């Protein structure tokens, strides 16, 4: 819910600030943008601010988010780094002035925002190709040990089409697979640009 101006955003060594805009798809509901960026771990880390992080806007509008570097902190280099870019967005958040704490109104939009500087020495085009895979008689492991992280979406392992995934810093994820499953497995995958890929072929072992 909400209809921000992606459903990922990546800051290609955004050194000054990127963007991020906000939408609806009602044109009645009035909403409460309050941008919040989170160190991976769901915890609200100050390591990126957002500008302006907090605003109401009429649904139906544009209100874009600068989105601006904050880090400074010894972010790795032989690894790089992703954020969450939590939104809530309530739909006009009356009843929140000391009357409890229990307002359910609140779509949290809940966003993925990558970080990569990309002065790694990984090639980032074969970034998606030495993604493994691991294939099992009920899962399929995501294999992201790899200091660079892209996304993978409509992952297709043999007889079957599977869902979208995000990437686990250096480290594996995990979707639902049959008993089943050939040998073949392809994707698409969210570039640098945000750019969706064409169908490219994947790589399990």
């Amino acid at each position: 819910g909400v209809a921000l101006g992606a459903t990922r955003v990546i800051y290609p060594a955004g050194q000054k600030q990127e963007q991020l805009a906000v939408t609806n798809n009602d044109e009645n509901s009035t909403y409460l943008i309050q941008s919040w960026v989170e160190n991976a771990d769901g915890v609200k880390d100050g390591r990126f601010i957002v500008t302006p992080p907090l605003f109401a806007m009429k649904g139906k509008k544009e209100n874009t988010l600068r989105i601006l570097d904050a880090t400074n902190n010894q972010l790795p280099q032989d690894r790089e780094s992703l954020f969450w870019m939590n939104v809530k967005a309530i739909p006009s958040m009356d009843k929140s002035k000391l009357t409890e704490n229990t307002l359910q109104l609140a779509i949290i939009s809940r966003i993925k925002l990558y970080y990569r500087p990309a002065k790694l020495a990984l090639p980032p085009d074969q970034a998606a190709e030495k993604l493994r895979f691991r294939r099992s008689a009920n899962s399929l492991t995501l294999i992201n040990p790899t200091p660079y992280y892209l996304t993978v979406t409509e992952l297709n392992a043999g007889t079957r089409v599977l869902e979208n995934a995000l990437v686990p810093p250096m480290g594996e994820s995990t979707v639902k697979l049959p008993s089943d499953a050939g040998s073949n497995i392809t994707y698409r995958t969210i570039n640098d640009y945000g750019a969706l890929t064409p169908k490219m072929t994947g790589v399990m072992e």
